[PDB]
């Protein structure tokens, strides 16, 4: 069934009120030691530059809702990608920061995202599925 | 002091009857090995899971799921200072870690070292 597609974890966010966005994105800059910035396009986010390695990690402001971190799965194929953490147990919510997003098991979110990265860098840190 | 900080560690926190599931899940989803370190059996790590980092399932004693950060350091009580001194709040001991409420409302706890100390030293930073 499940198409053959590869995924991984790529990016790690903080999702905070957009009134809060600011100030977290001062406190993470002078905690981690890191340069702080929004991409062009993407005005909600502020990277914070090198936080992690292998990982991009970003302060998103939210337009409605309470603070909380999550993870974003970048994949080659989205629909195959949600279609496997379903079978995992994982349940589709609503849209959510223009993303696809899923509560796992256990409570937490997780969105399922596009190809943001070098093949050549995906192709050495995605895992193959099946 | 100098003492020297990096994030080294992504937390799954979930309510304790919820951890079998949560560690299945995510074992399955990242599509790594996933078992309790000696000594540590409230954690199931997700062996590779963030290459650079470790990350683990925590079950929780009490309260909702979310996600933690952990801040390792070389002087635990120097880096609480250090963050509460940038706007974190020191919260009561949480799973048996000092535990910072940030600004805008995420926790992070800070720890003592437990990494290869090469590796520490090429993510870590420095600090007065």
């Amino acid at each position: 069934s499940n198409a053959m597609h590869r995924s991984r974890v790529s990016t790690v966010l903080i999702d905070v009120p957009r009134e809060q966005a600011s100030r977290s994105a001062q406190f993470w800059a002078g905690a981690l030691g890191v340069r702080a910035d929004s991409p062009p396009g993407e005005p909600q986010y502020v990277t914070l530059h090198g936080a992690l390695p292998g990982l991009v990690t970003a302060v998103q402001a939210l337009e409605e809702g309470e603070a909380r971190y999550h993870l974003d799965i970048e994949t080659d194929d989205v629909d195959a990608e949600v279609e496997r953490l379903v079978g995992l147990g994982a349940v589709e919510e609503s849209s959510w920061q223009g993303c696809r997003t899923l509560r796992v098991p256990g409570g937490q979110l997780v969105c399922v995202i596009p190809l943001h990265s070098d093949p050549d860098e995906f192709a050495a840190r995605a895992t193959s599925w099946p």
